[PDB]
């Protein structure tokens, strides 16, 4: 039986919209350009709990009861979650940040901004910060190595780079992306993702494929492709076991692969063809939540049934 696509529902105003599951897996958590973070029981929840994090949210990450958001006063801030108690400011940039992520155990965050910088900050001690310098245009996306050795970044300068966290050096850079000056002009936000457990592979959406590179050697392993992908892939996310990978395209396609066998497990088309800009795998079940550039929220169930 194929994955069942519940009907998408309105989540936020139009614009970039992110999604994850809460720590328990019982809730879907979205954040959007209206500056709200919404907490949904499911897609039938007509009264989701809200956290007003600012006038506009660019990105949100959630781990172990800490909600970290990039908002339009150029700060990276913290709230407790789901309570929503303000818990301070972790760092700032001279412009907005475009992505913020937690590391594997939730003790660190990384953020990337339109002033080209990447910063890692200790969640419990904002005085502990590391800055990664080298990108020549806005940073689009970040992903932590689960082994806490490396951090990957994708940028409007056309590069995907891997950084060594301990000394902030650049271990490798692949010129895989199209160049542009502003995030609004990016063909793809290239929401790349490290493989969860071993971190053996880094998955990068590039044109109509997902490219898999091996850690430490930075060698290309193989690509995941499909005849149904007709427009650029925007975002990937792994199943928590590291065995499956989902990708979302700029024209609304969601596709799932078994990464070991490269078998295609699922394909789901967006009814209106909006770009997938948020995508998340449930922590324990075959369930994938996703959000699109129009602010809508969807849910796939019985994934890889």
């Amino acid at each position: 039986m194929p994955a069942t696509r519940k009907p998408m529902r309105y989540g936020h105003t139009e614009g970039h919209t992110e999604v994850c599951f809460d720590d328990s897996g019982s809730f879907i958590v979205t954040c959007g350009s209206d500056g709200d973070v919404r907490i949904w029981e499911d897609l039938d929840d007509d009264d989701p709990k809200f956290i007003n994090v600012g006038e506009k949210a660019y990105s949100c990450a959630l781990k172990s009861g800490k909600l970290v958001t990039a908002v339009s006063n150029n700060t990276i801030q913290v709230h407790t979650f789901p309570e929503g108690v303000p818990d301070g400011i972790l760092t700032r940039f001279t412009t907005n940040a475009n992505h913020v992520v937690f590391n594997g155990d939730g003790t660190k965050i990384a953020a990337g901004s339109s002033d080209f910088l990447v910063k890692i900050v200790d969640v419990m001690d904002s005085s502990q910060q590391k800055t990664f310098r080298g990108h020549d245009a806005p940073v689009l996306s970040l992903s932590f190595d689960p082994k806490d050795i490396f951090l990957a970044s994708a940028s409007c300068d056309g590069s995907v780079r891997v950084w060594q966290i301990s000394d902030q050096t650049c271990a490798i850079s692949w010129p895989l992306l199209q160049k542009c000056n502003d995030v609004i002009n990016a063909k793809s936000i290239c929401r790349l993702a490290w493989q969860p457990k071993s971190g053996k592979l880094l998955a990068i959406p590039v044109e109509k494929s997902v490219k898999l590179y091996r850690r430490e050697s930075w060698s290309h392993q193989f690509d995941l492709s499909d005849n149904f992908i007709s427009q650029t892939l925007n975002i990937v996310t792994w199943s928590p076991c590291g065995q499956y990978l989902a990708a979302g395209s700029i024209n609304g396609l969601i596709i799932v692969w078994n990464v070991e066998t490269k078998d295609c497990m699922e394909r789901v088309k967006h009814e209106k063809g909006y770009a997938i800009c948020g995508l998340a795998w449930h922590p324990t079940c075959g369930r994938i939540s996703y959000t699109d550039a129009e602010g809508n929220l969807g849910l796939l169930e019985n994934v890889c049934d």
